[PDB]
């Protein structure tokens, strides 16, 4: 229960004046895609569910 | 009579528009630390030495 499609996305900074170059990071989004979970509850409030 | 502690210090220039990169220099200070020398003289002038 760990398989997850991922969506790579990176950031690179760039500027002159610094000693050496800055390594890039990887801001990636993940999706669980296997694990289960409940989502249905019996509680309610006025607008929670309408007929 | 040459041993000398040295104090490294460098300069790097950086700019875009030039053909190739500029190599850095090493502006370092040195201290003699071994050789001898006289420093005491008998001459004087008004404020040179006070009692």
């Amino acid at each position: 229960f760990e398989w997850v499609v991922r969506i790579q996305s990176t950031v690179e900074t760039q500027l002159l004046g610094a000693t050496n170059t800055v390594p890039q990071q990887t801001l990636n989004l993940d999706i669980s895609f296997t694990d289960d979970s409940t989502t249905i509850t019996p509680a309610s409030i006025p607008g929670s569910i309408s007929m």
